[PDB]
């Protein structure tokens, strides 16, 4: 399969995941900008939302929204945690979490729109601060990853999230337990394997 | 199962899937402005997101997130376009429709937010536009509904959101295919049922 993505984005999600199972894949750098590939074809051919990620199954068939990406992935590999029976309560905890993610990410794009005024800036440091506090009442101290014993999507996923917070510089110092969770992801050998396919430490 | 809802809100989308799946299920109807069930209780402690919808499974299950509910719904139901297998390319499908509809409901979201300024209103509006555009040519005149020849889950909750246009009287006669999906939706004998649930016409 190929995942189209850009450096740091929220396609290191589901990049993250596809070193996790161990699966061949292909990478493609998007160029956002003139959302173009880099082959210099147009990417909305790809993704006609023109966001990253994309992933291409095969020849035809390109799935987008990191939700169903993610748990593609998850249903073709032979990671058990990833791919928790459709309609028991654990694949409903999984989509859950990836919902949540997706309210994460959002607040945090806020913050990198172009001519982000200092007061339209305000209200999002507000909502990525409520979002933040969602997480972490969501946590519990009983499970090593969000959603018990098993690392799964949602915490790749959070974790990149989070990773921009930390990137801006914001103070997440009053989320512990969204730190340690991402503090215990980036130590992954596999997780650590996808930022080295970004060029990123 | 229980689901926690608010007249013509998102939560609309799973009631009418509860209702096309045939399954038992009581409705709770929820005051979002003072965060209370009906009852006078703390709506906080069935979804600490604070949002509607949130379905109880069975006393001490609440799953929230509208993906993860209409899937488990689905899941949970005999109708088989409802529960594709997990990994088909049509289960992808299925979520990723689920995913861009999220996408459309933060869309217009920004739209009933209070005190909004005539100028971050048109910013509204542009994004709008530009998510109902995405849809319409997401949208294939081979198939009868968003995914093929079959309802799902994401024709319910996309018919919802348009439904939010019609209510803002917001001009969509641009986009055919979502207004003809929509009236298919609406002529759905279960969808009719699930309205007058909520008082609606
Ligand atoms: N500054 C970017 C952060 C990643 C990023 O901002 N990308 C997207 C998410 S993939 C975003 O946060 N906002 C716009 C968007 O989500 O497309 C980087 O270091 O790569
Ligand atoms: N005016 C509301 C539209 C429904 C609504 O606006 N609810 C939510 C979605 S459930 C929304 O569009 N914005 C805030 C939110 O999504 O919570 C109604 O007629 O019930």
């Amino acid at each position: 399969m190929k995942l189209y993505y850009k450096v740091g984005a929220a396609s290191l999600a589901p990049h993250i995941i596809l070193s996790e199972a161990g699966l061949p894949y292909e990478l493609e750098a998007v160029d956002l900008k003139a959302k173009k590939t880099a082959d210099g074809g147009d990417y909305f051919a790809v993704n006609p939302r023109g966001a990253v990620p994309a992933l291409e199954v095969k020849p035809g068939t390109v799935i987008t929204q990191n939700a169903a990406i993610l748990q593609y992935i998850g249903d073709h590999s032979d990671v058990a945690a990833f791919k928790p029976a459709y309609g028991s309560i654990e694949r409903a905890r999984l989509q859950e979490a990836l919902g949540f993610c997706s309210d994460l990410h959002a607040a945090f794009s806020g913050l990198f729109a172009p001519n982000l005024s200092e007061e339209a800036r305000a209200g999002v440091i507000a909502n990525i601060n409520r979002r933040l506090g969602q997480l972490e009442a969501m946590l519990s101290d009983k499970n090593a990853y969000w959603l018990g014993d098993d690392f799964t999507q949602p915490d790749a996923y959070a974790s990149v999230i989070i990773g921009w917070g930390v990137g801006q510089k914001l103070d997440l110092s009053a989320y512990p337990k969204a730190l340690k969770l991402r503090e215990r992801v980036l130590a992954r050998p596999n997780v650590q394997k996808a930022f080295k396919e970004e060029g990123l430490n």
